């Protein structure tokens, strides 16, 4: 688990997402996408896509990554104690969405990533580690969802 320090730095870099939650959202799904092209094809809505600017002026991709990015922070504020929250979200992605757990740990990377990109200088060796922690234990906790479904 996190610690209580842990936990205030996590949701204390959260803040800044949530200043933009439409615009954090969207860079980290294009970052998800143009690393990693085999995610694209998951999603049959966003699989025209086809270069970066089209990306970018896709209204429909920003609505997405604040539906994403709302339901991480839900899960985040839960500090740890996510279970009702998680469950529903690791059996969507498993058994509909198809998402190998190599997806999640990209999308974990992509948000690192974006918040560096978005506040240089702004966010600490501390924060990254907790916020890393905290990411990771999302992720563990999916994986124990996906092993109980035998998914990947
Ligand atoms: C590589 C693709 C992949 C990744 C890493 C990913 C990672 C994450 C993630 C990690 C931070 C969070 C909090 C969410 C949260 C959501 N995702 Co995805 N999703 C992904 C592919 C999808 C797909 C595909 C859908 C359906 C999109 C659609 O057509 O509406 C989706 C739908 C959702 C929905 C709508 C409800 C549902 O269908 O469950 C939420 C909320 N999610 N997702």
């Amino acid at each position: 688990g996190l610690s209580d320090g842990e936990w205030q730095q996590v949701l204390n870099v959260w803040g800044k997402v949530e200043a933009d939650i439409a615009g954090h959202g969207q860079e980290v799904l294009i970052r998800l996408f143009t690393g990693h092209p085999e995610t694209l094809e998951k999603f049959d809505k966003f699989k025209h896509l086809k270069t970066e600017a089209e990306m970018k002026a896709s209204e429909d991709l920003k609505k997405h990554g604040t539906v994403v990015l709302t339901a991480l922070g839900g899960i985040l504020k839960k500090k740890g104690h996510h279970e009702a929250e998680l469950k529903p979200l690791a059996q969507s992605h498993a058994t509909k969405h198809k998402i190998p757990i190599k997806y999640l740990e990209f999308i974990s990377d992509a948000i690192i990533h974006v918040l560096h990109s978005k506040h240089p200088g702004d966010f600490g060796a501390d924060a990254q580690g907790a916020m890393t922690k905290a990411l990771e234990l999302f992720r563990n906790d999916i994986a124990a969802k996906y092993k109980e479904l035998g998914f990947q």
